[PDB]
């Protein structure tokens, strides 16, 4: 029921997300930064063919787009065979590097944990699906992203770069535990009996009864839907008196 | 015969390292930064009996030493069962955000490595084990990386802290960089005709023939051992015309 109540919610039912009320990121560039090019060391033929798929389906959604850039960081095949299902990472480090810093306006959560109020004891956890790509980066923003891809079989011969918040950012975990924030304060607002608590993309709701938990879980699970973020339903702890948040046991 | 001529160069027989050259490390707080204590949620009987045996190992290697600190970061039990064998993680970021940022000085190694000689064919490709933990971190910056760690059990109620530069901490990868780098500048100066690239704990040697890959090879490692690096003989690909570095394959 927790599935076909809220077919939106979940990742596994919604597709991917995208956080509609958030408006596409411009990333700061430190003042005096300049564009920089790193060399890309030519693929093998194997890993080349354990990468293209996740190539080809990130293209396929739009979170990979073509493009032209000054700026270039190399693509690594993180690591099997040969030909051999593999995965890209990206080394963001000199991107990193001229980037301005941004930090958190949020209570520290570990800190909140700790002062949760003993009637509260009932307790759903979710963490959310890819919860990056669910924020969109600005057109101006995305060519400090680029990154070589080679293909002539593919059909791609020049950079293509992220239209999402890529992961291996150094800003990527603060500015989504920024934006969700932003996003659940009216969810906080509206049911001050319940209390939530998040580090970037995992959730604690606590609540006093199984019932109310029961409740504010559905309607969290509206609310989160319809933002355009997904949970994972093969992770969550819905309704328990005992649940791991952040691997800490709550009991 | 590798592993018998340099026993002292190999992780499996020579123990953990220790960088002779390289003096306690002072880190730089950002002019404006306090300390911050973080609470410390209570672990659970059984994440604490996994993640005992780490802490055992470390407090009797001098890796975790007991102190009193006013700055405190949270322990996570990165997870398992429970009693059963996880192991523990610090969240260092309210730290990382108060020390000063480090940048290189060495020159980028994709780009190094594109710009590869072709007479240079020949290769051998080590990777140094628990690099971070062969830097010591002077007295008065050791407070700074202090947890909690109450087991009446073992008889250690109160914190622990790290005498060497530890993992999770933003500035260790470029700090290791920099010291092995200033540390291998003789063996480069003094093997004109070799080629050593390097990235934090990842080594790249080239040279022209079978022969002199051999010999540069053995002079590393009696290089390696005697400043107090440990490669890991189980990774470790020697004298080789095709290698794998970085996951890019060279042949």
């Amino acid at each position: 029921t927790w599935l076909s109540d809220f077919p939106q919610a979940w990742a596994e039912t919604g597709g991917m997300g995208l956080a509609v009320r958030q408006a596409p990121l411009i990333i700061p560039l430190k003042a005096t930064s300049t564009p920089v090019s790193i060399k890309q060391y030519p693929m093998s033929q194997e890993a080349r063919l354990g990468i293209k798929p996740h190539i080809q389906r990130l293209l396929d959604q739009g979170i990979l787009v073509p493009c032209q850039s000054p700026w270039n960081t190399p693509l690594l095949p993180v690591k099997k065979p040969g030909t051999n299902d593999y995965r890209p990472v990206q080394d963001l480090r000199e991107v990193n590097k001229r980037v301005e810093d941004i930090h958190p306006t949020v209570p520290n959560p570990y800190n909140l944990l700790s002062g949760l109020p003993p009637s509260h004891q009932w307790y759903t956890v979710l963490d959310l699906k890819d919860a990056f790509f669910c924020l969109r980066l600005h057109p101006t923003s995305q060519p400090l992203f680029a990154f070589e891809w080679r293909d002539p079989e593919m059909g791609i011969s020049g950079q293509l770069t992220w239209t999402r918040l890529p992961q291996g950012f150094k800003n990527s975990p603060t500015l989504f535990d920024e934006a969700l924030h932003r996003d659940l304060a009216d969810f906080r607002i509206q049911h001050p009996d319940l209390i939530l608590l998040q580090y970037v993309d995992d959730l604690l709701l606590a609540a006093t009864s199984e019932l109310d938990c029961q409740q504010g879980t559905r309607a969290l699970l509206q609310t989160l839907g319809n933002l355009g973020y997904r949970a994972s339903a093969k992770k969550a702890q819905i309704c328990q008196k005992q649940v791991k948040y952040l691997g800490y046991l709550l009991k």
